């Protein structure tokens, strides 16, 4: 079973202990480390950072250690324009420009593939994402012939019913990638005048608004439409989305005034580490959808929608008996990696609890 493990690249400003390099990450961890992110100019695969060729020798290093560890590098991501994506990938000569420019910098940086972080297509662009992985795959395959081991290509997909449809045509794209990473952490809408899971594993018995927002059912959708189970990971939220409550009222539907307050580290609007969860969780009511399977925490007017490393085992069990390929993890830099906050001395607490269970029978 692989683990694939996402590491972001401002990571690294985070304040004191917030501050998180490559260097920090455990290398028999993960199976995949995948290094986000990497911007596009001139058609064609290049930095994001003024550092980047630094970081990624140092994450490239972390493989002499473990030299059966594999590190792609991912392109795009949310800072990043979807018309900009759009528009290299509809031309024939910008798509064929920014495909030949990816093997060779991939090999100078010691990347062994490329996760196409395209935060998302629209309707007109379903038919070039066919087009460009198919290609982009093509050009791996040719690379080949010059001795060293096959790229990997990866895709990063979203969970939610009506962003498959709109730009993934799976069936086809399944073929052509390595693994797919599907992202089932963001089932809980702004718009969402209340609180609720945004990482659910099941639906929730209390009323089904849209029986659509959670993993099982973007799992079932995903081998619906014809992907394979030896190529789907499940994507594993490492982070909690805080709101602010608009009254006393925390259960349920319970009413919402917006995003909760940033965190000392993290220092954004609307999003926790689990680092600092373990830390808020201190005087904290704790719940638990028995449903939908995944905890939640309060305190003052805030409210948290988090995982644990039960909630996380279970996922990690559930993918087993799906029987995917394995589980992604969205954030290493946001899992307790000093193992400092959580109670226990233990480093990476929230990934090593999956890694544990996917080694069992
Ligand atoms: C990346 O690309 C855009 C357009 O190619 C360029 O204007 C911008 O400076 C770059 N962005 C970053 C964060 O490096
Ligand atoms: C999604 C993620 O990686 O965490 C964040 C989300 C929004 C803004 C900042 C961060 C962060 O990395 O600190």
């Amino acid at each position: 079973y692989k683990l694939i493990c996402y590491y972001t690249s401002w990571s690294q400003y985070r304040e004191g202990d917030g501050s998180c390099f490559p260097d920090a990450i455990d290398p028999f961890l993960c199976t995949h480390v995948i290094y986000s992110f990497a911007n596009i100019s001139n058609n064609e695969i290049d930095t994001w950072e003024w550092n980047d060729v630094t970081l990624y020798d140092t994450l490239n290093t972390l493989k002499n250690r473990n030299p059966n560890l594999k590190t792609l590098l991912s392109v795009g991501g949310w800072n990043y324009g979807s018309q900009r994506f759009s528009k290299i990938a509809s031309k024939t000569q910008s798509r064929r420009t920014f495909i030949k420019s990816v093997p060779p910098f991939l090999r100078t940086h010691g990347f062994d593939g490329l996760d196409l972080a395209w935060l998302w297509p629209g309707w007109r662009d379903k038919r070039h994402l066919t087009t460009l992985v198919k290609e982009m795959k093509a050009e791996f395959v040719r690379e080949a012939q010059a001795g060293t081991e096959q790229l990997l290509l990866s895709a990063a997909v979203t969970a939610g019913k009506i962003a498959i449809d709109r730009g993934y045509d799976i069936a086809q794209i399944s073929r052509h990638l390595d693994f797919i990473s599907l992202l089932t952490y963001d089932f809980h809408g702004a718009w969402r005048q209340t609180v609720g899971h945004h990482s659910p594993l099941f639906r929730g018995n209390e009323d089904a608004s849209s029986r659509f927002s959670n993993a099982d059912y973007a799992v079932s959708y995903m081998l619906r439409l014809g992907a394979p189970a030896n190529k789907l990971v499940m994507g594993i939220p490492t982070f909690g989305r805080s709101y602010t409550l608009a009254s006393s009222k925390t259960d349920v539907g319970a009413p919402i005034s917006g995003p909760g307050i940033p965190g000392r580290f993290t220092k954004w609007k609307g999003i926790l580490a689990y680092y600092e969860i373990c830390d808020f969780l201190h005087g904290a009511t704790t719940h638990r959808f028995r449903d939908q399977q995944v905890p939640y925490a309060t305190k003052g007017n805030q409210w948290v929608a988090y995982d644990d490393q039960e909630s996380v085992k279970n996922k990690a069990r559930y993918l087993k008996n799906r029987q995917l390929a394995g589980a992604m993890v969205w954030a290493l830099d946001l899992d307790d990696f000093r193992g400092t906050f959580c109670g226990q001395n233990l480093t990476f607490p929230l990934t090593s609890a999956i890694k544990d269970v996917l080694a069992r029978v």
